[PDB]
């Protein structure tokens, strides 16, 4: 199962660009489909969601009134129509899939880059580091409306790759995520714990929840860059 975005490229400010998200296989389950974007060198920003039947849509405040999400279930395509494009919309655009109302993105496309030419917040520590074998913790603090009212998920983004689900529903691990990774949630905060730190763990880590009067909008944490130091932690 592979999601494939297309339609990216260079576009003039004020123009309209339509992105598409296709799937390598069809599913018997019902999937809400999302768009998530990431400006070069910046964090993930949730953009929009469409319900399985197209009845319900939600948008981030930064794109409301300009972007339209739609889907063609017969052709098995999801669209993001980006109108009135601004320089600030320059980003890699991912389409992501959520089964029903689970609240976590199981599948991500590779993303498509959009360059526009002009010529509440989940707080995370910006940087974390440790030596091999050590245990590192990464906090994510929100409010009663987001973390205090929803499951918290965690996503890992290795350099030059699409984000991947790491922890869902506060503390559950997908198949293929070792028990070294563990999540917890208490009140308005959550934390990701990485024990037995390894070189492969060097990546960006994002917490994620939902917000709004009915938690209809997605929200990603500010992001934490984890560095696995090429150093010992003995005294000497
Ligand atoms: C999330 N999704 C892609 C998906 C779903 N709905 C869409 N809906 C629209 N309108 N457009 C798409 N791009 C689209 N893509 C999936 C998810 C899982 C499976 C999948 O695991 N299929 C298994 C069978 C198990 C299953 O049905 O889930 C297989 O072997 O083919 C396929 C597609």
């Amino acid at each position: 199962v592979q999601l494939v975005e297309s339609g990216g490229g260079l576009v003039q400010a004020g123009g309209s660009l339509r992105l598409s998200c296709a799937a390598s296989r069809r599913s018997s389950r019902s999937w809400a489909m999302h768009w998530v974007r990431q400006a070069p060198g910046k964090g993930l920003e949730w953009v929009a969601v469409i319900s399985y039947d197209g009845r319900l849509k939600y948008y981030a405040d930064s794109v409301k009134g300009r972007f339209t999400i739609s889907r063609d279930n017969a052709e098995y395509l999801v669209y993001l129509q980006m109108n009135s494009l601004r320089a600030e919309d320059t980003a890699v655009y991912y389409c992501a899939a959520e089964e029903g109302d689970g609240g976590f993105f199981d599948y991500w496309g590779q993303g498509t880059l959009v360059t526009v030419s002009s010529g509440s917040v989940l707080t995370q520590p910006p940087s974390a580091s440790g030596t091999p074998g050590q245990r590192v913790t990464i906090s994510c603090s929100g409010s009663s409306s987001n973390i205090g009212s929803n499951y918290v998920n965690w996503y890992q983004q290795l350099p030059g790759t699409a984000p991947k689900l790491l922890i869902y529903r506060n503390n559950e691990r997908p198949s293929g995520v070792p028990d070294r990774f563990s999540g917890s949630k208490s009140g308005t905060s959550a934390s990701l714990a990485i024990s037995g730190l390894r070189s492969e763990d060097e990546a960006d880590y994002y917490c994620a929840a939902w917000d709004g009067s009915l938690s209809g909008r997605g929200v990603f944490g500010t992001g934490t860059k984890l560095t696995v130091l090429e150093n010992l932690y003995f005294q000497g």
